[PDB]
This record gives C-alpha cells, structure tokens and sequence, in this order.
C-alpha cells in the first residue's frame, strides 16, 4: 500500500504545515500538523475542555462506530516549545493520503495548553518520530507510521515542504519526479527516539564550505532552523544590523535586508537554503525589525533541523530495519 496527502501551510510565514487526515466511521477530516519529532496522534475532540476549544474541528469517538476507549490508558505531553496536551485514549481507523490503519491509537485531548487554543487552524498533532517517544501509558502506542510500516510497498514516509505553497506527505513509496539529482543517505541514531543525524557542515552564502560535524534531528514539527551559537553568529554576521535581541528571544535584523543563503552539508552533498526563507516578518504587527529563521540551539541541548531547513529539501525518512535519512535538492 502507499499514501500521499498534501500538507498546506497555516499562515503567510509557514509557522507550521497542517495535513487532512480522516479519523473514524464515518470519516471525521481533521487537519493535523505532521511531527517527525514527537510520537503522540493526539487530537481536539468532544472530551477537550470547552474553554480551550476555539475554532477548531474536534473528533468525537461517539460518532464513530469503529472506535473503542482504550481502557486505563492516559497520556501527557510537553513540547520544546513550553505547549503541552494530555487526555485518554481511543483506538479508531486513521487514513492519511489513502492509507488506512486500524487500531490506531487516537489520543484524545481532555486539556491543551493556551498556544493550541489560540492557533484555530491545528486540530492535533500526528507524531512521526519512533514509538519508544509516545507517551500513552501504561501500555505504550505505536505511531501511525510504524503501524502502517508492513503494509506499505518500501518501509518509508518522505516530506517535501513548500516554500509559502503547499506540500506533499508520501507514504510507502519515494516520488523520482519530485527532486533533482541524487538522494544522500546519512545515517540515523535512534537513541534518543528522533531521526538524529549528523550534517557534515555549512557555508553561508557564497562563503567556503566549513567542514564541521553537527549533530541534530529532522523535525518538521519546529518551524525554524536551530544551529550551534558559533554557526548562527556567523551567519548572522553577514547581515548588516542584525543582532541577539535578548526582549525578542533570538536573531532579529532590518527588514530592508537581502538575506544571504544557508548551505549545510548530507555527507558529500549540500542543500542550499535560500536567504528569502530565512524571513520571518516583523517582530509586532508594523515593526521594521524582523525575525530570523536561523536561531541558536543554546539552551535546547539539541540543534534542531526544522521547516526553514526541510522545505529547502526533499526528504526520505527510511524507516528500515536500520533507519537512514535522505536528502534530495528539488
Ligand atoms: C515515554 O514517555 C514519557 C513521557 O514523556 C513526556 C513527554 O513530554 N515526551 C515528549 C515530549 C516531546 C516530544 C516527544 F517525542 C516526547
């Protein structure tokens, strides 16, 4: 079997990317924002306290006749972010994109913290990271990838994220008409429950290539691209004006700027990040003073290849007995 579903952006800067996915019989459509660095499906539903509801499209188990509680089982979740959910827990049918898996656990929203409340446009998480990160407990869940995994035609799920456009999710199969050139595989540790790989460096724009390891994961769940402090300051170095703004929380500089690009290295290969994706806008509604895309991972404990990074790319998460990553120019 395979799968393909188009994941859109939420707003004008590509804060995050919401994917349709059908939940329960008949089929309840929520859009859903695809994680590869958590392992929780969790959702707004009937059960999600009233006051933290606000615009989104809940899924409600009693409507459905295939699901079923999944008894005693609880689960709560913290994001790098400060956001949090928790709630219980159904099993129902879940199709992305064509897909279908039974059984898959749901987790039901009862509380979410205020950044869910406020973005009307989320209606949940589906985590895409390895299932040794979900927290159902006390029987741990599978994730919706490693259910689908034996049906599929090649053990794979691929990401390919638009720049203010919209995207694919593919599932079982690697689309040759959607990059240029080769795939660069790079290995993958598991240890810590994400696809954490090492790139083999970085240039800034037109600047020689620095050959450096740099341990991070693949997340298409963060929007921005956190670095080490040493390669963000020299990025932003190249920009006329820009600055750590301790007030703002990161980077900002002059929205007169032209952003120079960001190269990081996949083994031999290199991915070029346009400088324009690296726009973030106006720090407040009307400011001349704009948001970086490129931010420090000091104080994270981990450098985080996020949306500014992977939507430059397309992206293969091999989900193989010994798991690989791909990356492709496109
Ligand atoms: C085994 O789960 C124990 C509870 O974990 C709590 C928890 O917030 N975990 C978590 C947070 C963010 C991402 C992710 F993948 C996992």
């Amino acid at each position: 079997s395979t799968g393909s579903a188009t994941t859109t952006p939420i707003d004008s800067l590509d804060d995050a990317y919401i994917t349709p996915v059908q939940i329960g019989t008949p089929a309840q459509t929520l859009n859903l924002d695809f994680d590869t660095g958590s392992s929780d499906l969790w959702v707004f539903s009937s059960e999600t306290t009233a006051s933290e509801v606000d615009g989104q499209t809940i899924y409600t188990p009693s409507k459905s006749t295939t699901a079923k509680l999944l008894s005693g089982a609880t689960w709560s979740i913290s994001y790098g972010d400060g956001s949090s959910s928790s709630g219980d827990v159904y099993t129902d049918t879940v199709s992305v994109g064509g897909l279908t898996v039974t059984g898959q656990a749901v987790e039901s929203a009862k509380k979410v913290s205020s950044s869910f409340t406020e973005d009307s446009t989320i209606d949940g998480l589906l985590g895409l990271a390895f299932s040794t990160l979900n927290t159902v407990s006390p029987t741990q869940q599978k994730t919706f990838f490693d259910n689908a995994k034996a049906s599929l035609d090649s053990p794979v799920f691929t990401a390919d994220l638009g720049y203010h456009a919209p995207g694919t999710y593919n599932f079982g199969f690697i689309d040759t008409t959607a990059y240029t050139g080769s795939i660069t595989y790079t290995a993958v540790s598991t240890k810590q429950g994400f696809w954490e790989w090492t790139s083999t460096g970085y240039a800034v724009g037109s600047g020689t290539f620095k050959s450096t390891s740099i341990d991070g994961i693949a997340d298409t769940g963060t929007t921005l691209l956190y670095l080490p402090a040493t390669v963000v300051s020299a990025y932003w170095a190249q920009v006329s004006g820009a600055k750590s703004s301790s007030s703002v929380g990161g980077y900002v500089f002059p929205c007169s700027a032209t952003l120079p690009s960001f190269t990081f290295g996949v083994g031999s290969a290199r991915i070029v990040i346009p400088g324009d994706y690296i726009d973030f806008g106006p720090i407040s509604t009307g400011s001349s003073s704009c948001f970086g895309g490129i931010q420090s991972s000091a104080g994270i404990g981990i450098n985080i290849f996020g949306d500014v990074a992977l939507k430059a790319a397309f992206v293969v998460f091999n989900g193989a007995t010994t798991p690989t990553l791909g990356f492709a120019s496109k």
